[PDB]
């Protein structure tokens, strides 16, 4: 949801796909371009995109979100998420 924790491997977001989708394509055609350089450019190229353009991919991430939602049912307990709770005073 808002943020997970170590363990449950979170799914790839549309932000990653778009990259991994042009990551290799950028190399094959442009090998001289170093691994990073190739991405560094693909990243800034995704931030300049429009809303709709992104939506098209945003659906590719949500449609697969059904996975993370399943890895939560079990993580609903103190198995993946941890918190601290104090104990108040007592009474008569």
């Amino acid at each position: 949801g808002s943020s997970g924790s170590s363990g449950i491997k979170k799914p790839m977001s549309a932000s990653a796909l778009f990259v991994q989708d042009h990551r290799p394509q950028f190399l094959i055609e442009n090998p001289k371009t170093s691994l990073e350089d190739a991405t560094l450019q693909i990243e800034e190229l995704w931030k300049t995109l429009s809303e709709e353009e992104k939506l098209k991919y945003e659906e590719k991430a949500t449609k697969d979100l059904e996975r993370y939602n399943s890895q939560m049912k079990r993580a609903i307990e103190q198995e993946s998420q941890m918190s601290l709770k104090d104990s108040g005073p007592s009474s008569g």
